[PDB]
């Protein structure tokens, strides 16, 4: 049987596992969005074309590095690589452009060769600007000007992926005599974390403002805002984006202990959430990170808002053509948990194997997608939002229940603002959601939701609403036919608008593929 | 609330996720077993004493390498480090010794004296069986152990070298030679693993060498055998036969490493004492993506059957060179225990790694954070559902006790067991509270580490004449253990499972008692 | 298969029904308690002996009728009929004696032949005491002195089982001109109900006080207090019973709209509850009574306190040897809902067929008992009290789960105060609960709980606690053996006390029948 449909009939989660067949092939569609950070390894147009073919949906731009000239060239190269498919809009794949803010991060200065720090040695950290290019095994410089007024005596300091640990012995004006717990080699510009400390740095600094404002004029689809701790942080980001960029989605990166506590207010203020395991792993104990990841993914699915699982999902692929078995189960678990999107950061930025990692997330994703207990998950998603008496949610729940029953090949949704297709997605159909649109911005943003395959209609608006409905539908039929989701003789569910002035998608049809 | 007790009241699995609290601190005890494979980095008594403190439960011995003298020394070192704690039985931790067979593994020869040859894309690589090339492997020529390779391999067939990192496609065939094309390159070192998917290798599951290693384990008195590349139930029976009368108590963990192992899992499972999900070799015979499907399939089925399932291979791989794991490795351990893994394994992290102690510490840290994050109530109901066609008396005692421990939030379940059968049965229904299994039998104590939740304590005290006093003694011994380990203080509630009389056959009496 | 054990394996309530086999014979045990009101038809010792044989557990005495000489003779006849079995304590069945209070009921006077009242006629109700023996189609007398200050103009008055309806046209000092809605024949002493009115009569009148105090010196086991509306009502009943009769159980009859609203405070104040469908059916609309019945039975099972379903369960058996099909499904539904006890009132008081009705409730009960989805009900009962971290509840849940698994023949409980066996019962084992005791009062009260078969041990207390445990157990083994619950080779669960000073029953044993 296809798509683990035998394991679908389980009624017990234990019995659901026991039935999972490796001989059971998945469907050709792949619901989980792949987000790739474009660095030196993947920056060229020749490479960026290949990534879209390999399964790239959203291109991330990290603004912790590079200039504004630099990233503008990257965003230009994305669009060039994307439009080189627009000649035939059937096969065309919308590709979103994402901007990730730097955030209030703490970094180091330059070395006078990577400096070795021995276990149980004496170190001193001075904030003097004459030590910007003079760092070794005794002297070090940091960005955080007001570090002394927040750091206490006997506090742990983590430098560079939390691999180097320090403990403060002496406190001063701007000097800190620190004792090394576990050392190692030390390069330049290495990140610094402070777990158990109240970082009073701005949520959005003047650099972040200009990073965001650059995103508005460059026409970015979404933003990954860094180190969010409360609601006022998200509001400021929206305040910076203003009326010009109100439609730009705000995905909120949860990277610290405070962001986990106050997740409820951050999620309602945001369009999406990012589980930043990387930084989170240093900020909270590394073995608690899986707890929060499931806590956040659970509530984002429950709220009907996008969630991205990020960082180190395929690390070993920076230097190897194959991932580890730990990296393989993690990517699967991320989608089994319910995450809408999976992010690659570093494997696609610097790695020797950019393509392999994207193809790998694509192969793992659609295996785990079928491995989900849909019917049992659907009931829980209904239960969780049973207070809501929304009309579109009713249209969505009905369409998904019908897609489970007749084992439909897809769900065709005619959406303009995207809001209708998003609702179908939050109730997780097993089949893909072909969401036809004529709004470019809507098409690109649609990748943030599990299941939605967006297609931009490049045909003119018909006079009669029925013909304009019928022409968009056959288009979506042609997309599934061409991409191979279905064929004539198969069955699909179609969500349209009854008349031009219907707010949401209010008409459901069970129709065979023509 | 303490140990995710808020997420335990969820009634919905989605609600259960949404209720997980990072500030909800777990209990002291750690239920999931930790298997460490002992190599150069961990072989010293001094290092071995530290790992026992760090929470090593089993010591795995990889018989793919080393002479019989070498492993006999590893064994001696492990038992010495274990006996170092035998001065105080209350604190004493019994560590298991596991023998891992070489099995039918295909490996390359040695490279010429770059030191490691570079294979390039599209390049040609000749494979030879001529023993003159045993150590003369280079970019043009390669040697393999499997003298019969060309009888099982065809034109177009894929050959994988060194943990599936180097891919070869057969272009010319011969009697004792192969001409292949490199599909994707990499550096080629000495004595590397070779995999042949789709091919049906006619190598023995138990070879002449395997017998010598298994006969060695019997006299060395190993506690379990990790049987490599088991493909069918007739493979298990041959290991069982080799162990024979003298090795009858040695448990057989069957390693599932190929497509045939998975297909015929049902017959392998009921024939084996336990199963190991050998992710490494498994993820080369079948597509790497399909591996999590096999893992979950195997864990579930073993949990349903009440046999130990071990998760193995590349769990904390980055901890070989780095003192902190990657994020994918962190969640991998967690999800393995959240799946229902009786035990978790470390291969390279403790054998060759720079940070063996940190690797045993991280697994111990993740594991108990995941044991509380489980959805116990729902799992219990489903395990009960699955086994309802059985009406075994011991199974009921186990179900009553675990139900009882959920209600009064018991701190521990004390079990008096001679063969382990009773403790194993309580463990299979997966209580939240640790299971303290008092045993006078040393080998029973060591093998008990295979099962989730069982904290084996060896009693050195003599047999009392009156059964009632003998029972109390062993319970009192168990009580002090909880106090000393910090599992529970005075006032706390435990479940005590005992035999009513010497000829009970199982732990037929259950009591709820407060700690004195 | 026995006992609907195929339907036991369902996992779906729908699939649970579909599997119910009429060819599936129940076990010999019968968990549901049968309560019988002893009137003229059943008053004689010769008849009362037969009722115990037929399945009588609790004898109800209605104090709305008769004198104190009268009921003392009934209670004397019960004990005589009971003790005539005590020669062999193995086969002996404890029989409880119950006292039901009159309550603040409103009745009529005497007729000057039953008076016919025509539909749409003129009537006048006067409170003058010279009309006590003078009633007809125009004049009527009532008990309620302050009726005018609570009755409004255009209010409905129901007289005699709510079969005669009236509507007030004129209000006065003590005269009420009422219009007949639907009439009929009218006898003497007929009850009167006032739905939608605030009856300010005492909860316990001086008659009720002397009814209760008579119960104390006569040594009654429980009390069915009438027309309870709040917590102060139950407290007054306990206040009247005092220290002399503190161990006498207070079962609270819910008969009015107010008692349904304030059920939560009444249940916690009471030992038990009685669903008085009869009076309730007039006080609230007759078609809403099934709602409340399930509401009360649900919460009583959830609270772990006894609930009795009462009145008109087998009405047609007053004049016929066979009940109706409506009466047959109702008795079954009462036990399927979860009621601990089922009451006969009028079928056993006046009926031409006292024995047949008791045997009929016994036959229906143990059929419906097996028809319950135990495993699914057990999980819900655990879920409902999952906040409670009680030790005895833990002992109970463990013992019941073990009785489900090995399909045990019974649960042997060594209880003195009864409290231990009651806890096993609240979690509903499928097998009977043989609860051994040496407290007569405890044995009799134990019938108020589904499953408990109480046996009074008439053997002397042994010196060694183990021998005193072992001698009570073999006794309980002999009871099940004799009564036919089990045989040697079968398996049972045994709940004992580890040492003499263990508060609850703390030791569980799976032991084969010797
Ligand atoms: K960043
Ligand atoms: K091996
Ligand atoms: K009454
Ligand atoms: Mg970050
Ligand atoms: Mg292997
Ligand atoms: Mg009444």
């Amino acid at each position: 049987q296809t798509q683990q449909l035998h394991a679908a009939m389980a009624d017990t989660f234990l019995e659901h596992m026991c039935r999972l067949d490796i001989d059971s092939p998945p469907i050709t569609a792949r619901n989980t969005g792949i987000i790739c950070t474009i660095g030196p390894a993947s920056r060229s147009v020749e490479t960026l074309k290949e990534m879209i073919k390999s399964g790239m949906n959203v291109a991330r731009l990290n603004f912790s590095h590079g200039t504004h000239e630099y990233h503008a060239e990257t965003i230009k190269n994305v669009r060039t690589a994307t439009e080189s498919f627009a000649s035939d809009p059937i096969l065309y794949r919308p590709v979103a452009v994402a901007l990730d803010t730097k955030g209030p991060e703490i970094r180091t200065g330059l070395i006078k060769a990577e400096v070795e720090l021995k276990k149980g040695a004496t170190l001193k950290i001075t904030l003097d600007n004459a030590y910007m290019e003079k760092c070794d095994e005794n002297i070090l410089w940091l960005d955080y000007k007001n570090i002394c007024k927040v750091v206490e005596v006997g506090s742990k300091i983590y430098v560079d992926d939390g691999l180097i640990s320090l403990q403060v012995k002496q406190k001063g004006a701007d000097f800190l005599v620190t004792e090394v717990e576990n050392g190692g080699s030390l390069g330049s510009k290495k990140g610094v974390n402070l777990p158990g400390a109240a970082v009073d740095l701005p949520a959005v600094s003047e650099k972040d403002i200009q990073d965001l404002k650059f995103g508005v004029e460059q026409d970015v689809d979404m933003v990954f805002a860094s180190f969010i701790r409360k609601a006022s942080d998200v509001h400021e980001v929206r305040k910076v984006l203003g009326e010009k960029g109100k439609n730009i989605k705000i995905i909120s990166k949860i990277e610290n202990h405070e962001g986990v506590r106050r997740f409820d207010e951050i999620l309602e203020a945001s369009d999406g959430i990012m589980v930043a395991r990387g930084d989170l792993g240093i900020e909270i104990p590394a073995e608690k990170v899986f707890l929060a990841q499931k806590m956040m993914i659970g509530r984002c699915n429950r709220a009907g808002k996008p969630v991205i699982c990020a960082t180190q999902m395929l690390e070993s692929m920076i230097k190897k053509p194959r991932p580890t078995r730990a990296e393989g189960s993690d990517v699967a678990n991320a989608v089994l948990d319910g995450a809408d999107c999976i992010m690659l950061s570093g494997e696609t930025a610097k790695g020797d194997y950019p393509l392999e990692a994207v193809r790998m997330q694509h192969l793992i994703a659609r295996e785990a997608e079928a491995a989900m207990f849909h019917r049992k998950l659907f009931e829980e998603l209904v239960r969780a939002s049973s207070h809501s008496t929304d009309l579109m949610e009713a249209m969505a729940m009905g369409s998904v229940e019908a897609s489970y029953k007749c084992l439909a090949a897809a769900l065709i949704v005619l959406t303009e603002s995207g809001r209708s297709a998003h609702q179908v997605a939050r109730y997780r159909p097993r089949a893909p959601i072909i969401a036809v649109t004529r709004n470019p911005q809507t098409a690109r943003q649609a990748h943030l939701y599990r299941g939605i395959f967006p297609v931009l209609c490049k045909d003119p608006v018909q006079e009669a609403w029925a013909e304009d409905v019928d022409l968009r539908v056959n288009f979506a039929m042609n997309v599934g036919k061409a991409r191979g989701f279905f064929k004539k003789g198969d069955v699909v569910i179609v969500l349209t608008g009854w008349r031009p002035g219907s707010g949401f998608t209010n008409t459901m049809r069970v129709v065979p593929v023509p």
